[PDB]
């Protein structure tokens, strides 16, 4: 295998996610747990809003709540920055602009803590409309397939990405969320800096019929593409 960190993903890896958020002064926390199987680009996670009611729609948090679990095809193994940064990990930072509404700013560290892949996130949201699609909870509980476009940032020993998320609104229209992303390694070790490619990302949201807390069950399937065999 072409990076040392890639070896850590040959099996099923436990995942922990911890998010602290503040959107227009509405504070919240989310904890998630599950597991990832990068060989197949799959993960399964269950998230709980540990502070009671989530003040924003669950779908708006999907992108924030571990791209090291993507399946890179055999011919693309030298382009997997995310696993190459492991176990020391990477900082992932985004600004997410909701069209005609507010924005989220996120900073996360994704790294191994023992045998567990941990995503710890700080999220701040500002300039939302209290009666808009986000704070007004007008988004459908579902999720579309998206391509995440990745480019190397040699200057920061890292990568950049940008993409637009389409969130279906309750009335059949769409709330757009423009994502700008930067990832930089935490460690000083060498990482893989990729040629341009994308991650074809599929997400399915559901509920645990036994769960009384505000929560989201998420299954994701992701494969890298855009570099010909």
């Amino acid at each position: 295998m072409v990076s040392k960190g890639e070896e850590l993903f040959t099996g099923v890896v436990p995942i922990l996610v911890e998010l602290d958020g503040d959107v227009n002064g509405h504070k919240f926390s989310v904890s998630g747990e599950g597991e990832g199987d990068a060989t197949y680009g799959k993960l399964t996670l269950k998230f709980i809003c540990t502070t009671g009611k989530l003040p924003v729609p669950w779908p708006t948090l999907v992108t924030t709540l571990v791209q090291c679990f993507s399946r890179y095809p055999d011919h693309m193994k030298q382009h997997d920055f995310f696993k190459s940064a492991m176990p020391e990990g990477y900082v992932q930072e985004r600004t997410i602009f909701f069209k005609d509404d507010g924005n989220y700013k996120t900073r996360a560290e994704v790294k191994f803590e023992g045998d567990t892949l941990v995503n710890r996130i700080e999220l701040k949201g500002i300039d939302f409309k209290e009666d808009g699609n986000i704070l007004g909870h007008k988004l459908e509980y579902n999720y579309n397939e998206h391509n995440v476009y990745i480019t190397a940032d040699k200057q920061k020993n890292g990568i950049k990405a940008n993409f637009k998320i389409r969130h279906n609104i309750e009335d059949g229209s769409v709330q757009l969320a423009d994502h700008y992303q930067q990832n930089t390694p935490i460690g000083d070790g060498p990482v893989l800096l990729p040629d341009n490619h994308y991650l074809d990302t599929e997400s399915a949201l559901s509920k645990d019929p036994n769960e009384k807390r505000d929560h989201m069950v998420l299954l994701e399937e992701v494969e890298a593409a855009g570099i010909t065999l």
